[PDB]
């Protein structure tokens, strides 16, 4: 039903094993960094409580003079190793990084446009340095990338005119260079994360949306693409028409995450939840008293609520002007690492386990079935319920950190009290369990 020249390419998940690698890595990092974190969410003595990268149309900046913040771009601190030995210790197998976000300054030195580092005091290329300084740590990187952009008048947020149309075509193209200077450049590039991609000028050009997904996967072997790059002949977005994923995984998930009882669709696609620290703060804001500011362990629930369901996670991060990272985002990232390093065998290389959702947490099934128990919830009865599908039973549980044996006793049919470790470990910790299929 409804045929169309624009709608998914894939059926299924991509086996390939870039694809393998992009959904094994699991937890990922985001960088919003750009002239926004200059302001810190203020304007001539304003704070503006909405999202700092957004400040522009907050406080009704034009573009030239919002773009002169470039003349105050000079991040002494910056220091892409230090970067890289931060994601590194967290935890982070990849990070995505805002190549340009909506106000359009670029972080790498563009030949198609001025506002770029390069015209700034500080000169240096921050984007080429970041993926030298994560790929030696091992660390992948993608591209996030805004199609809508501030900085460019030939953008139109509708075409409504001949004019329109001509201004656009020339936008389009100009965004088709940028995209193949970033590929080239940066010929490591994992991934390219579309935004500013929901203006009623991109719906009716999905052709191009299409045509971009191909040019980079033409240029990048084995790139990854998300799905809010894309529209159909119809103008619908991230699926098409027929109800098919376009694109190679499902960007949809920010405030929230799927359902872990109603929303087990999502088990059938690759897909990746990226999520701020404060409520809704992506670039650097001042005053994160503004909103709710979520705790580490907030935070490592959401990590393993995603791999539980199939899917990815990414924490966001907003430097400093300065380069550096504000307190709040070094202890997250350093106690999300000492977990990660502890018990991160629950979340690489997982998957959905295929388990009836229990209270105490989550589970995660690893590459060679073992199902891990994740628990952040503990029950004052001392026992953790285990509902096993049709055919399988529990053999063995063993605490992850210390090899200690659990006792496992059957209640029903098809369920297990696993009992919590003899002592409280204190924190969210893992069980694993030796599984049999009849
Ligand atoms: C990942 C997030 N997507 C950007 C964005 N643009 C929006 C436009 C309307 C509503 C929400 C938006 N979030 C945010 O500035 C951030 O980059």
């Amino acid at each position: 039903e409804i045929p169309l020249k624009y709608g998914a390419t894939n059926e299924g998940k991509r086996q390939d094993p870039a694809m393998q690698k992009f959904r094994d890595n699991r937890l990922g990092a985001f960088i919003h960094w750009g002239l926004y974190a200059i302001p810190g969410g203020e304007w001539n003595g304003k704070v503006y409580g909405g999202a700092a990268e957004w400040l522009k149309s907050w406080a009704k900046v034009p573009a030239d003079e919002w773009l002169k913040l470039m003349d105050q771009w000079n991040p002494t601190k910056f220091d892409a190793k230090k970067w890289a030995k931060m994601a590194k210790e967290m935890g982070t197998k990849y990070v995505k990084i805002t190549t340009k976000h909506h106000e359009g300054f670029c972080l790498w030195p563009s030949k198609y446009t001025k506002y770029t580092v390069a015209n700034t005091p500080y000169k240096r290329d921050i984007l080429g340095e970041l993926v030298k300084a994560y790929n030696d740590e091992g660390i992948d990187v993608h591209f996030y990338f805004s199609v809508m952009d501030w900085s460019n008048p030939d953008y139109r947020y509708d075409i409504k005119s001949k004019e329109d149309s001509i201004a656009f075509s020339r936008f389009l193209e100009f965004t088709d260079n940028q995209l193949k200077e970033l590929a080239t450049r940066y010929p490591t590039v994992k991934d390219f994360w579309f935004d500013g991609t929901w203006d009623a000028s991109v719906k009716k050009n999905g052709w191009w949306t299409a045509h971009a997904e191909q040019m980079l996967k033409e240029l990048v072997p084995g790139v990854a693409i998300n799905s809010r790059l894309r529209a159909d002949d119809k103008g619908k977005r991230h699926f098409d028409s027929n109800g098919r994923l376009m694109g190679d995984y499902e960007s949809g998930y920010e405030r929230r995450l799927p359902d872990p009882v109603k929303d087990l669709k999502v088990t059938q696609w690759d897909w990746e939840a990226c999520m701020t620290i404060p409520e809704n703060q992506w670039g650097y804001h001042k005053d994160w008293s503004l909103s709710y500011v979520k705790t580490p362990i907030e935070v490592i629930d959401r990590i393993v609520h995603a791999v539980s369901m199939g899917g990815n996670m990414v924490v966001n991060f907003g430097p400093q002007a300065d380069g550096d990272f504000r307190p709040e985002e070094k202890a997250m990232a350093t106690a999300i690492g000492k977990w990660m390093n502890r018990y991160g065998k629950a979340v690489y290389a997982c998957d959905y386990a295929g388990f009836e959702k229990q209270d105490w947490g989550y589970y995660t099934r690893g590459k060679n079935d073992e199902v891990y128990m994740v628990v952040f919830n503990q029950p004052y009865s001392e026992r953790l319920i285990v509902k096993t599908p049709k055919g399988i039973t529990v053999e063995k549980a063993t605490l992850l950190t210390t090899g200690e044996d659990i006792t496992v006793v059957e209640t029903t049919r098809n369920e297990y009290n696993v009992s919590v470790p003899k002592k409280n470990p204190g924190e969210p910790y893992v069980i694993q369990l030796k599984v049999r299929a009849a």
